[PDB]
């Protein structure tokens, strides 16, 4: 039951008023991507702020297509107050840490598809679709041969199921409706037709309101400002009213987490006019890089290429996208080339549409199998990790070799080991599988593994060395610290000289 | 084999050189809607002129998510010279009969899957999905049960498949990924990047480029003009230029067929300030609409319903969507309120969105089954009325009760038949089906049939008869020009007398 | 000696260093208005800073087209220390109180021109001519035979001459170029190019920046924030970038004092969607409108006239214009019609542009002249007043009949007076003009006097009392009041009875 | 006579039903420059149908501030029918050729006040200011003392006078307020307010309204299309609704003369992607150019100097700004800067603001006076010429040193007449003065004139020639060729050698 539209117009509340329209059980799901990224935070801070006070509603169901927060109590970290959710089901679960406690506890029902499926899920469930049909995840840890993308022992009920057609093998990923939405934007008129001109960007906001509305749900949208009716431009309207019931105006929306104002290079409309090992990683990675490539980079050791590119004046000649919609633009990102929705954008990651993209590893096994969903006992979740090393062309991993308070120095030209990681991050067996390392060989693609101190290349007998920092010593560095044998490449070289100078390198970026 | 990227540069070709990269064999889509909507005309005639001089290429397989066209030698009629087509799959058929011709002759293999499923389809191939599982199209020709879309006798292979989950029928429609596309924008970037600025409409441009990019194919984008790279609004950009092989570019490109000068209220950039047979249906089909309702814009007697409206002075109290992505507006229409991409309106249509849809018939059964797709010896296909028709809460079929140049007057408050349609629409039994009665009272939907002399709903055991024009005898001019016997309600009633004054109505819409 | 550009591009400094160019002796010209209006404040701040701590530069002029600050000690209100500046020529004096004590106090040369002819002879300077010819002043304070604009007993040099043409009197204004600019935009690019985009207005800043240019002097503009070279939209760019020496980048630039964030109902982009003594004028004044007139909004008592129109349903019958610019709106406007650039403004203003025109006294005497420049011992200045009641088809002074707290209780459909004013506003003669009532007959000017207790009319043989509150005594509340007598109507008649009532009147606005 | 606004609604009319509202002897201003700029086409086109037809109205007056037209039968060359016009005053008169032929021909009366100047008497008409005091074209044929900007022998009431003010000399020039306006622009809303989206500029049409509008004249504006009521963005409305009385709406409205459809480029909403004597003539004139300047290139041979620079490289380091209002771009023009209205650039002009202004002369006199308005027996005006002559910095006056089918060729780095001009340009005395040389001296002005053959400064005792073209003759080139002796330098050396080479110069740019 949702309030009715006095006079054709979308009712307004305060996010008080509108999360007590939340019964107990519901399905909810919330918009939004790290650091504050389209988040109705007023509605995540109101339904925390009831349960506090009322311990109600109870055993929600959340669905959160990606990793919401600040990596510690923001996000839908607030949510984690126990008998609140009873069952989660997210493409990143590290992002909002309080929440993936609870899943590690046993505590909930906790599920990670893959986050570009997640996402076609739930527009698969706007259309009444049952599911989709998606190689995507094949041999990994979502795979129901494994794990079925459970995440903890509670968890039981299968989701995912394997299906043939073509003589193929497929996963066929349940597609579920949420009964609740918490999405925004930037503007809507008086009617809900909603406008993301000073949104970051805008993920699967339009997917979600459908998805929720054609279940027969409540759709509750938060923005900083509302406009007479039929005054928004058409053409940047990306919300039709009909799909929202309830808005929540803040007018102290932030474009991101800490309250700074309206940034309009940020929104889209102005132009713009230190050597260590994660500048080293980079630099490596960028040689994988070719003229008119489609890239990627993930966040972590290599989320500096973009820099180092820039650095060695070829930025230009390729180009970048984010997994949740920006493509192009400078360190938010700003002088973007495009943005695209979420959903969109993992289509297209999906059917191979990357030439290069660069993964952060947490640990790989003598298959060349990664894993970055969970370690440390911890639960980090894949985020687009299965959608973007499942069939993208070329697959570089990124990294140190070992884990745990590494220290080093580049100096001289040579790297220096001036204290070794407590952990192994290379190890006989993974528990459990985030990249398939056969897979990855059946599907023709290339793949590479680069540390500080070391770069790989996956082959059908596992991983060959087949470069070696200056500065390291192949036994005691290198294979003491793997616990696997690896492949020495007889044509076994030394890491590029320019890499460990801190000067320009004179890259020069090859054309295939 | 395409164009090399000069400098970063997209590739510039007049269409006549672009249309040489097309093999024989090659799978074209083509991008459009009727009427000249999104058209790249200049590669069609470019395709259509290098077959009529050389014979190549030959046996080209076309995939058209809706019908192009003027329902005669334009659209993708000029494509139909023999030897050039051996294969089609579109959404509709009519509107470019030369090709629905070849069809008909059995020249052609054939298939119509419903418009919605269709570029639902293409955006399954963009990213590797092998098919989508969906019960739009259960119990009609789409089935294959029953025709499994093929249109003609030399149509072999199965596209459709009936499979199961949860206990449930559903279709699986393979997904078949295009070669080659047509795709048109407004303005282009150096590198591709592509806006839509006074375009009609979007359609599902960016999923056809999708598709063939990730097919390793060629996408070759007609547009009116090309720009500085990186000088357009990221928000505007619809199609990533890394996306487009060739650019064609036409100075005196037209938003529609007839050569007029761009019209900025069709672009969306500024707010602009007879009692017949037809108004009389639309009137009538007009009391089904309510306050706060979704409703479709119909093609055909259905399309004055909005004119109605206006009349009236309720058109602001609901809402009419358009199947290709256009939310609201008045008579391309202007004063839109929100243009969708087509797939993601088909989205909506196909989880119930529609509260009202209002649609056309050739022919009727005794079971309340719906023919639209073939009559008169003639392939019209689908369009969007299978999407529309399979799920929306109401539907309401509109049309005259026979056909064949049916003359009627509207005098005296009252329907005078002066002549006679020479052809019976409510036959006993559909040859093919294009909506099952069955599904839809499975389904828990109300159906009405809408004639300018006759209304009926249909319930389990048959059409009831629940209301009749004055002016008109039961037995003669109903019972008799019908080969069943439909149910008279006891509740049978004249059609309410406003309709049938040359006067507004002084019609009140019904509460939300 | 302004600094270099280097490669083209404009200086940007901060506040500290730009104003470390003015020199001893300069002519500062500061753009803005009222409350923060396109207000440069850190180029005031740093100023006002460096004097305190340095005691240079000395002895400056300012010219001030039109009042800046909150009536208090912000404004040009940190520029009167004594030392720094001499000479002052401005358009308002009072919205910065601590220059015009220094005038009052003879500590500084002090001038008023009228706000719409000192911009105009800025423009002039702008174009190296020596002075305007204008009617507008002529039989008030700015007229030679009167005052000549000079505010003290120290401004002794004649800047203002009675001159003759076509057999007509006029004034001839010296155009005084200044040496230095503070002007102000929302953005600029790298070269200087400036747009306006969240300004709440225009006001003169281009004058400003041609005046002070082809005077050989600095142009110094803060701006929120710059971006790159030729990106801004040239229809949006009101500075030609070679006009501006230095950039002071304010990141933190508010539209309006207090630091609320940027307001884009304020910058034009979107359409947003109790009786007392002040409201009692208000309506009255209300009475003097007619459809399609073109008014201006009052600054004081007059300024309730819109919200009256806006409850008596008539507000979009006629159009009120804004002096700085701004033309209709509602209640820093919303919903604006349109913004000119300031002097254009004026030569509407001037010309006879105003159909209505709203202004308040301070005082009146035996011939119909009002007071507003001057009262109570201290310097108010003009603003836009001459130029807007020299001319006007109408003018319609407002205000009450006594000054000093007068205090009045509106209550059983009369006017009480619970607390007389301890000052009485209608007097003999007064001692300085800004509205000739003579001057006025001369023109064929219709003249109204509203307060809250009675309304009189200019005459050839002066004031004609034709409206009594009701509730008021004739000669204790009004003969005894003022100290003349004004010709008592024989029409004399209670005032409108609704004006009195606290509902809506059923007002009618009189046909165009 | 003007039609009432029903219900606020400007009145909307044919332009055949428009020009009926003229009166006998009404003052016509035109608004527009050359080829179809700014031009209310079917506004002159309807009035000069009516008096074909039915010689009615008769004996206008007409002000065009610049010329309009083809220097054909366009512009107002339609309005040359003998009756229609008794008296013209025009900034420009070549344009529009049968109107000058009629002055010359003594049937009209007949005055050129400089372009900027006009203009400017416009504006203080709108501010019913008498006229406007300014020294340009002191000592040319607009000085009372010679011919007083009259141009033929019936033109006999003084309207430009010399006055005095700070001891110096001046013009005053009457302001004379036009009865009736041809305005345009690209659109407005249903009361008036008009935007200039589309238009190639803005030139002076607020101006022009606002003069009409306070002389209690008709404002006609020509429009391409029609909004609903407040839907245009206020910061883009250049002329409030009130100014407007009848709107013409022509759909098929185009920027320039030829039909083109409109141009996104020239809008401004896009960025865009042989040697002989003209171009021998821009390259030397570009050698008084250096980095930071602004100039002004005009009309004529000089018209090349910015493709010359984008050819050397270095058109980025300068500054190219169009009388009419344009600020920088390329080959109307793409890629502006900026666009001020043609007031405001004018004002700009005079007070000295190009650094570098290039013009082109008919006749050169032994003073160094220069003559544009008066040649050949023909009357062309001066356009600008006098408001840019009369005190920019530097002055370079660009020609041929003879006229009369000259043919010279250039090639192995020389000069070759192959054909003499029949007509000497430099003679002994000009007839009439268009630009003064003593004046020019006087104001301390660096006069040039770059010729073909040879270069000439002016200096005190009269025109030195400072350089001479390789190939070419002293004695029977030159001087043989002139009515005067030159004073020949001591350091007359050979014109640039590079000058005369078919390749780039290698031409660097002075310095700031």
């Amino acid at each position: 039951v949702k309030p009715p539209r006095i006079n054709g117009r979308v009712p307004v509340l305060s996010a008080q008023e509108a999360v007590n329209y939340i019964p107990d059980e519901a399905t909810l799901c919330v918009l939004g991507a790290g650091g504050g990224i389209l988040e109705a935070t007023t509605l995540i801070t109101a339904l925390a702020d009831k349960y506090k006070q009322t311990q109600t509603p109870r055993n929600l169901s959340i669905i959160s297509p990606t990793g919401l927060g600040d990596r510690a109590d923001r996000g839908i970290s607030p949510l984690a107050q126990e008998g609140l959710v009873k069952w989660a089901l997210c493409g990143h679960w590290g992002q909002s840490p309080r929440i993936s406690d609870l899943a590690e506890q046993n505590k909930i029902i906790a599920y990670n598809y893959p986050q570009g499926v997640l996402t076609q899920t739930l527009r698969a469930a706007a259309a009444h679709q049952p599911g989709i049909i998606s190689d995507i995840g094949i041999g990994t840890f979502v795979d129901p041969r494994q794990q079925g993308g459970k995440l903890n022992e509670v968890t039981k009920e299968d989701l995912i199921k394997l299906v043939e057609f073509d003589n193929k093998e497929y996963l066929y990923y349940k597609a579920i409706a949420p009964d609740i939405a918490f999405i925004r934007a930037t503007t809507c008129d008086s009617e809900g037709y909603a406008t993301f001109e000073d949104e970051v960007m805008y993920l699967d906001a339009l997917v979600i309101a459908q998805a929720v509305h054609n279940n027969g749900g409540i759709v509750m949208m938060q923005v900083q400002k509302m406009v007479k009716k039929a005054t928004l431009h058409p053409k940047s309207v990306r919300i039709p009213g009909y799909l929202v019931d309830i808005v929540v105006v803040d007018p102290d929306q932030s474009q991101l987490y800490g309250g700074a104002p309206v940034n309009r290079f940020i929104s889209g409309d102005f132009t713009l006019d230190p050597l260590n090992q994660r500048k080293l990683v980079a630099r490596r990675a960028l040689f994988e890089m070719r003229k008119g490539a489609v890239g990627n980079v993930g966040v972590g050791i290599a989320d500096g290429i973009g820099l180092v590119a820039r650095e060695e004046g070829c930025a230009d000649d390729f180009i970048l996208t984010v997994e949740t919609g920006p493509i192009g633009g400078i360190t938010a990102n700003v002088n973007t080339r495009a943005i695209l929705d979420m959903t969109s954008q993992f289509d297209f990651y999906h059917g191979g549409g990357l030439d290069v993209c660069y993964l952060s590893f947490a640990e790989v096994d003598q298959h060349g199998n990664v894993g970055v969903h969970k370690f440390n006992g911890k639960i980090m979740g894949t985020g687009g990790f299965i959608d973007i090393s499942a069939t993208s062309k070329k697959i570089i991993f990124c990294g140190t070799l070992t884990a745990g308070s590494l220290k080093t120095e580049i100096a001289d030209g040579k790297l220096n080991i001036v204290q070794e990681g407590r952990v192994k991050k290379f190890i006989r067996e993974l528990p459990e599988i985030t990249f398939s390392g056969k897979i990855a060989l059946e599907r023709g693609l290339d793949v590479r593994y680069i540390t500080e101190r070391a770069v790989f290349t996956l082959k059908e007998d596992g991983l060959h060395l087949i470069e070696i920092a200056p500065g390291v010593d192949l036994q005691k560095d290198i294979l003491d610290k793997m616990d696997f044998t690896p492949v020495i490449s007889p044509e076994l070289k030394l890491m590029d000289e320019r890499l460990f100078i801190d000067a320009a390198m004179g890259f020069v970026l090859p054309e295939a």
